[PDB]
Formats: C-alpha cells, structure tokens, sequence
C-alpha cells in the first residue's frame, strides 16, 4: 500500500503548475553575520512556535541588495532568510529570535521574506522556495503545521496576522504582493502543509 497523494485542500492553479512540474526548491545557503544578535525566543533558543510571511513592499530590489541593505540595517530590522525564484538564502540561525515582527511576535516566530519577482515563472518558483523552506523548519522544529490566519492560534502567521492578533507592529503583508500575482496565503499555506507532510512521510512526493 503506497503513500497516498496529498489531496490539495485549497484549489491552486499556480501550486498545480508547481507540483505537475515537479519544482525542486534549491539548497538552503547561510549568509549570517557576526555582529547580529543572538537572543532566545521566549521558550528558549531553539524554541521557536511558528513561522511568519513576509514580502519585502520592494517591487525593484533583489535578494542580494535586500540582504546587503539588511546587514547594515540589523539594528532597525532582520530576519531569518529571503527566498525569490532562484535561491533561499538563511541570513539568521533559526534557533535565536529575527528582528522583522515587532516586540510580540519576534520572540515567538522564524521571519520570512518573499522578494518581489516579475514573471510567471518565477514567482510560481518563490512560492514553491518559501513553502519548501517553512516546510523544512516546522519539520526540524516538530511544529505541525496550522494556520493562525483566521484564529490567532497556530505554528504559520502572516505579518497581518501578527498585527491583527498579536500586535506590537501594523504591516499587512503579504495579501496585496500575493493577490497581485493571482495567489493567495492560504494556497501558501496548502502547499506548506504537503511539503511538510511528504518530509514527514505521509504523503506522495511528487
Ligand atoms: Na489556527
Ligand atoms: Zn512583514
């Protein structure tokens, strides 16, 4: 008896294109920099209860200029990687807190950002690259995915999530980058969830 294909539970065209072509997210590289800090979630270090969306509001900038802007800028804002349509690039060690949620959620979640893309292609291969890097830490973390969006509990947040549950900031990202490209967070949030269940080997990979 095989392993069952995941049975997608919010209709995507775009996370169809992805799985019918097989995507292979890259490998997950290190950029981190010594002078950033490390400080504990709130549990613990190593302790992180979830994952926050992301987009950088950057409709020009790479991911090579949003991370040399970061390293100069720690101090204002960081995060733990930047994904875009051809790499993931892991600027913070998830075991210690990022600087990109505000007061509340920084103590308790891994921060994420989607660098802005401008083609098809390319930001089918974002999305595949943030849900393949989230799957692979709540995997590590032993965090089941589930969606805080419409409840203000679980282990995958947006910014607006975090602002509208938690507080301590007021971005609404990613819903409008998102909505621009014809996706949504909960088709995001669908593809997390297999990638998660395939690493876990419940599901069919693809
Ligand atoms: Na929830
Ligand atoms: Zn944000």
């Amino acid at each position: 008896t095989s392993l069952p294909k995941y049975k997608p539970q919010v209709n995507s065209s775009i996370n169809d294109y992805i799985c019918k072509n097989n995507l292979k997210a890259p490998k997950i590289e290190e950029d981190y920099t010594s002078y950033f800090p490390k400080y504990a979630y709130r549990n613990g270090v190593g302790r992180p209860e979830g994952i926050v969306v992301h987009d950088t509001a950057n409709d020009r900038s790479t991911i090579n200029g949003e991370i040399s802007y970061m390293k100069n800028n720690y101090q204002n804002a960081f995060v733990h990687a930047f994904v875009d349509g051809d790499r993931i690039i892991e600027t913070a060690p998830t075991d210690y807190l990022s600087w990109g949620v505000g007061a509340v959620g920084n103590p308790r979640f891994i921060n994420v950002e989607i660098v802005h893309t401008h083609d098809y292609a390319s930001f089918a291969r974002s999305m595949n690259n943030y849900a393949d890097y989230a799957a692979t830490q709540l995997q590590y973390y032993g965090l089941k995915p589930d969606s805080a969006e419409y409840d203000g509990n679980g282990t995958v947040w947006t910014h607006y999530a975090v602002s509208k549950y938690l507080g301590g900031t007021d971005h609404a990202d990613p819903h409008g980058y998102l909505r621009s490209h014809n996706y949504s967070y909960d088709q995001l949030y669908d593809l997390i969830n297999e990638k998660y269940l395939i690493k876990m080997g419940k599901v069919a990979p693809w």
